């Protein structure tokens, strides 16, 4: 990923989303698009980003349904042009495998979300996170998502998945995570509000990159 | 809910989804629409269902993001016309409260998903389900979702939420759940494939209703 920086584009109207992404297009080649934008503007927005910016698109949908429905969601998402999709690991192995099947069939990628970055993640997710990570490793998952807000947890996740696995991490900036510290373990950081809500998105992105040069 | 029957409309194209729902419109007044249909046809499909069938719409999105993003998803979903939204409880209390805030503001409902119906749910969700249910009760949540595939678990969920709470349950039909048995604890059953994939959807719906007269 260019500059180890993935833009989380969660603005909810096409004009703003496209304008801000355009402002920082020179600093990134990977954008994470989620439900805030997709539900507001439609899935066609994914193709718009790919054509306008030539960027990789990660659908941050965090699929968490039964196997059959997960397959349908992945199919629809990849048909829309997404290069990868984020999947929740908490629902179990069968739900993850359903996504892996579609990804292999269509030549796309699955990112396994192991532990989340918000406070509430401590209640139920954290206690299952290490096992979720091991589940991914046992199934051959190569891409993971871990929390920037809990450095020691992110470090443990890295130990479980190994050096060869790709790890991205949200929670940088607005949620309190530090770019440099997070990159001690993750290969790339996900940054949303710190950039898209900044008075000068380009300056914000450049500042983050400067701090991790 | 009419006939204690909620149609899970997971077909992925407008014509088929509307045609099948029309075939069974006399048997239901509540439809659960999820990502398979919404991502394929756009969120405007919710308003289409409401105007064509005059039915209640439950968005089976099972929101499972951080508080800030959950708020955005709920806002977009309710703006689209959904009467209620299903929210995953595993991400914690703050993520649930974010949804409750928007629902209260817009005069809509939140359904808390405790335990899931598929096999993989046993890995991590099941062990946290009773506590997730208690979390909902402590926050004043009145609508819940529990598994038809595990009758004793559904029974335990009912005991935790009390007789006053509203409980709906998926996993009936295709996943093996029995309509009558499930209704010993749930107030309404969610049925998808057993109806929408049937040779005669109307006959399938009528048959289910007949078995629970
Ligand atoms: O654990 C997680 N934490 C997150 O913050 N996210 C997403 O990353 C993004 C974080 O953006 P921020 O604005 O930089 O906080 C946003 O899209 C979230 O929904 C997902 C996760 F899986
Ligand atoms: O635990 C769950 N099990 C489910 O099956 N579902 C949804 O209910 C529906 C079940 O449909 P079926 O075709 O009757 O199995 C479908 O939309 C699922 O995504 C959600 C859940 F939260
Ligand atoms: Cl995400
Ligand atoms: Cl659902």
């Amino acid at each position: 990923v260019m500059n180890r920086l993935i833009l989380a584009m969660d603005l909810m109207n096409r004009d703003d989303a496209l304008r801000v992404t355009g402002e920082v297009r020179e600093y990134i080649d990977t954008v994470k698009i989620g439900y805030p934008l997709v539900l507001s503007e439609g899935m066609d927005i994914i193709a718009e980003f790919r054509k306008r910016f030539g960027c990789r698109i990660i659908a941050g949908f965090k699929v968490a349904d039964i196997p059959e429905t997960n397959e349908k969601i992945c199919r629809a998402t990849f048909k829309a042009g997404a290069d990868a999709i984020i999947v929740h690991g908490f629902p179990g192995a069968d739900s993850v495998r359903a996504c892996l099947n579609v990804a292999e069939e269509m030549g796309r990628e699955v990112f396994l979300l192991t532990e989340m970055s918000h406070p509430g993640a401590e209640m139920f997710i954290q206690g299952a996170a290490d096992e979720i990570a091991r589940m991914g490793v046992d199934l051959g998952v190569k891409n993971y998502v871990g929390p920037s807000t809990r450095p020691e947890r992110l470090s443990r996740l890295r130990e479980i998945i190994g050096q060869d696995s790709f790890l991205i991490s949200p929670g940088v900036g607005a949620q309190g995570g530090d770019p440099g510290e997070t990159l001690r373990f993750a290969d790339a950081i996900i940054v949303g509000r710190s950039i898209y809500l900044a008075d000068n998105p380009a300056a914000a992105a450049a500042g983050i990159i400067e701090s991790i040069k």
